[PDB]
């Protein structure tokens, strides 16, 4: 029985009756709220890329780093879903060497770009093959090791190796190149091709540390994301994938780190990705 078409039945209502912003503020103000002590100490003010954006002090991530472990970072971590995200902002020039610090610390295997460097965010991995980055802060070594690019993303094969230890880890890099600040992806099939080969390439299993995803202030887009990653899962695991309400799903994301997904447009195309999405992994797959 087409349970689809009745929840694609009521998107078609609010959008008749011109509800989304309405939806989207109501879960706004009904968002959580918590401390963010750390993220506003006075040493700290050059790790923020933005004044408002600040990680809860709950669910930051902590840099294994004495002299100052903080970067303006939050793990979601989605337990009926069972996935982890590491969401972030686009490192600053002075951040990057804390970036991939934790990325190892963290044993992520993939990272999640949804903006561009110049639309902002520093270039924090390398633009070519033989010019390989050291950051010496954090004594960690990058090279650019593969690039496919296409229309709407690139995929990019990173190599970080700790200088210390001398260990090398294969870092996947999933770059989504058209999506602009408080916009939409391209089209719903663009965006569920991009999340589909970052589910393929193992970087979402938990094998690994949570992926990371950034954009400029990891909050609109990395919120748009991971509620669309998280839905899917949901619908999948789920015996009725009309049961999940993508309001209490994003509220809840939201108690890991404020502002997830930033316009009405974005939360409406959240939900459009999700009915696209769960109709192509619950039919033929
Ligand atoms: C022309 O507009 C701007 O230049 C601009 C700059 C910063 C911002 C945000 C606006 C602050 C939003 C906010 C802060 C705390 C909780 C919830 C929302 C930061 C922000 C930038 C981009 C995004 C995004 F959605 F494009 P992303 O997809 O990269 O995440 C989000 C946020 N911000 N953060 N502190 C601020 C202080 C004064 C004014 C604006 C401030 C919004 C617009
Ligand atoms: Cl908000």
């Amino acid at each position: 029985k087409l349970e689809f078409m009745e929840m694609e039945k009521e998107f078609e209502q609010i959008d008749k009756s011109g509800s989304w912003a309405a939806i989207y503020q109501d879960i706004r103000h009904e968002a959580s709220d918590f401390p963010c002590r750390v993220a506003k100490l006075p040493k700290n003010k050059n790790r923020n890329r933005y004044r408002d954006v600040s990680p809860f002090d709950h669910s930051r991530i902590k840099l294994h780093q004495e002299d100052n472990d903080y970067i303006n970072a939050s793990l979601i971590k989605m337990e009926e879903a069972q996935r982890s995200y590491i969401l972030t902002q686009g490192p600053l020039p002075n951040t990057c060497g804390h970036f991939w610090e934790m990325v190892w610390e963290q044993k992520s295997r993939g990272v999640v770009m949804l903006n561009r460097v110049m639309e902002k965010c520093a270039q924090y991995w390398p633009q070519k093959e033989e010019k390989e980055m050291i950051f010496e802060d954090t004594n960690l070594k990058l090279t650019l090791i593969s690039e496919d690019i296409k229309s709407y993303y690139t995929v990019r094969q990173l190599e970080l190796e700790n200088l210390t230890t001398q260990e090398t880890r294969e870092i996947l890099h999933f770059h989504y190149t058209t999506w602009p600040d408080f916009g939409v992806p391209e089209s719903p099939a663009s965006f569920l091709n991009f999340l589909f080969k970052v589910r393929e390439s193992g970087s979402l299993s938990p094998e690994h540390g949570p992926v990371v995803v950034h954009c400029s202030a990891g909050i609109g887009r990395s919120g748009t994301f991971c509620l669309a990653d998280t839905c899917l899962l949901l619908m999948d695991k789920r015996k009725d994938p009309s049961s999940v309400d993508i309001k209490k799903v994003l509220l809840e994301m939201r108690k890991f780190r404020m502002g997830l997904i930033q316009t009405a447009d974005q939360l409406r195309f959240s939900y459009l990705a999700v009915i696209e999405g769960a109709k192509f992994i619950m039919g033929d797959s």
